[PDB]
């Protein structure tokens, strides 16, 4: 699950995020999910959650996801950071 | 100049409420007069510039809630509670860069 | 869960080496003196157990290095550059170590 | 597909024994005969170059085995359960011919 942390939502931002959702939906079944949270509505980080810098995890991501992320972080200037924990599977462990 | 090997307490906030700023100046003040030298408060607002630096990261507030002393415990728990402004924080030893704060 | 803490720094290593084990000793010490209750240090020799568990992952070293404290960054740094033995690394929350993880 | 977008199955492998290379050769072969223009196999021996590139990550086996073909999964089941050689795997996407840039 790709966790995005954003500062507010704009039209272009929402469009690009729905596009990102669409891509993880088209070519990433059960291997990539998306959780976007707005820091303008939810600043309080809780428990295991954390925020890493964009160039930290972007370089290791798929390149269309890389171009979408790069867009969000450079053009729209709304993405503050991301996190990929991810504790991924279909059946809960900890979690 | 110096106790040296200073702790760098980076706080990550979203906006500056009229009361939040005074709480900040308070925190800074007590860190200066009561913990002279050992600390260094670095305030970072996400809203002023969203894009985090490559060296920056944000940890949860319940973490780093056993390390720091109590008089700033209350201020941190507050900056999380009364005003929903505090996202998270980080604590670094350094120093990698210079000319930052004299 | 409990003992609840802390942020665990997993180091992925290709074989045990005198210099490497000395450096890891040092790193563990630093982590348990300054950043006690903040950073744990977990070594994994890939030569002993190459198979990653379902939860584990290996991010590249120059990925999470940058966001780590300088005293750790230098050790990991030479651990990759000076005497090349370090594979990737990772940073997770929970759950214990040494105790250790079971 | 505009006009071509190819899969890049990266296998993170701990050393190269005698009898694992024939299974990799075979896997490669079936990746080229049944499928084609899709599954591009890239094998990274972590023992020849411990230093993971910044573009590289290593994930758990089943986590990506979710989307893999049955014969391929039989072969990775082999490499992981038979001789402890497969550390992990990663799946990238790209138009690779001709594109050394990657």
């Amino acid at each position: 699950i790709l966790k995005l942390y954003v500062a507010g939502n704009t039209p272009n931002s929402v469009r690009a995020l729905k596009t990102l959702k669409n891509i993880l939906e088209v070519e990433f079944q059960g291997v990539y999910a998306l959780k976007v949270i707005d820091v303008l509505k939810n600043p309080q980080l809780a428990e295991e959650d954390k925020i890493l810098a964009t160039p930290t995890l972007a370089k290791v991501l798929p390149l269309p996801v890389r171009r979408i992320i790069g867009d969000l972080s450079d053009r729209e200037k709304v993405l503050i950071g991301l996190d990929l924990l991810y504790g991924e599977l279909q059946d809960s462990d900890d979690f």
